[PDB]
């Protein structure tokens, strides 16, 4: 049913983490296997889901048309933006590039595997600044 091991912010750490993933490379063949297909492009953002999910705590937006679940850096964060190199899916091989840019991640309640408690943890990425 709900996830496990992967709070929603955790699953998307794995998906969007740069504070250490291994190059996008790797990082990005984890969701290679938990999606068997490589997005193509994936982005990651360099700053602890616990400085994170306090960036996630600045005034949010309309997501969709009203939703207000996202969060924009209040200012330039050392993000990382990779792309899909080439390969295929199977052998799709990213390069990382270090960008600085406010983003914007969505944030949500801690699932089960709460890295601590947060309350608002930071789980989707709307977009980058």
């Amino acid at each position: 049913m709900k996830p496990k091991g992967m709070t929603s912010s955790q699953w998307f750490k794995i998906q969007h983490m740069q504070p250490s993933p291994q190059a996008c490379n790797s990082a990005m063949k984890n969701i290679n296997k938990h999606t068997k297909r490589c997005k193509d492009l994936n982005t990651f953002l360099h700053e602890p889901f616990s400085s994170v999910a306090a960036t996630c705590q600045t005034p949010k937006i309309a997501c969709k048309n009203g939703d207000k679940n996202c969060h924009q850096s209040h200012g330039p964060v050392s993000l990382t933006m990779c792309k899909l190199t080439s390969g295929k899916y199977p052998n799709c091989r990213y390069k990382e590039k270090r960008q600085n840019k406010s983003y914007v991640v969505a944030c949500k309640p801690p699932q089960k595997k709460d890295s601590q408690q947060f309350h608002l943890v930071p789980v989707h990425l709307d977009r980058v600044l």
